[PDB]
């Protein structure tokens, strides 16, 4: 893993997110330069990791979760970026960032759901003219443009703002 993103960086890239089930991949992932670091289920459990990267100096951290009464106590332990998962999702993003959270992030596998999310937003993209998605947005406008799980080489060389890292 530490060698992936080794070349990732030696290419163009600037900014990297990293998530895992053991945080002890979190807590190195921070050693390694990761910019962000994503928290994913349990509650109580999510919310103790938060406390500690901030105390283990991490610069960027983010929290992701469908239940909204769930991101915003991570907002208050830590949490920097509200990474949302539905058709209130326009009214509970409204309700986060009315309550202080200056960074929010929608994640879909479709950018019709996330040119939707353009009403400080992130654009996060699943994938599976692939990775093609990031000339649209751009040219819709957007400024946060983030890339999810090979493919990763070749986003980055289309556009792609942030690259996300999984497990293995």
């Amino acid at each position: 893993a530490w060698k992936q993103v080794e070349i990732l960086r030696r290419l163009g890239a600037k900014q990297i997110a990293y998530r895992s089930d053991d945080w002890r991949d979190l807590q190195e992932a921070l050693k390694k330069g990761g910019d962000i670091l994503i928290v994913d289920t349990d509650k109580d459990e999510a919310w103790k990791q938060v406390e500690i990267l901030r105390r283990l100096g991490a610069k960027q951290i983010a929290y992701r979760s469908d239940d909204w009464r769930d991101l915003q106590e991570a907002l208050k332990k830590g949490g920097d970026i509200l990474i949302v998962d539905k058709d209130e999702a326009w009214k509970q993003v409204e309700i986060l960032r009315r309550l202080g959270a200056k960074q929010i992030a929608y994640r879909s596998d479709d950018w019709r759901d996330l040119q939707e999310a353009l009403k400080g937003d992130i654009l996060i993209v699943d994938a599976t003219e692939a990775w093609k998605q990031v000339e649209i947005l751009r040219r819709l406008g957007a400024k946060q443009i983030a890339y999810r799980s090979r493919d990763l080489q070749e986003a980055l060389k289309k556009g792609g703002d942030i690259l996300i890292v999984d497990a293995t």
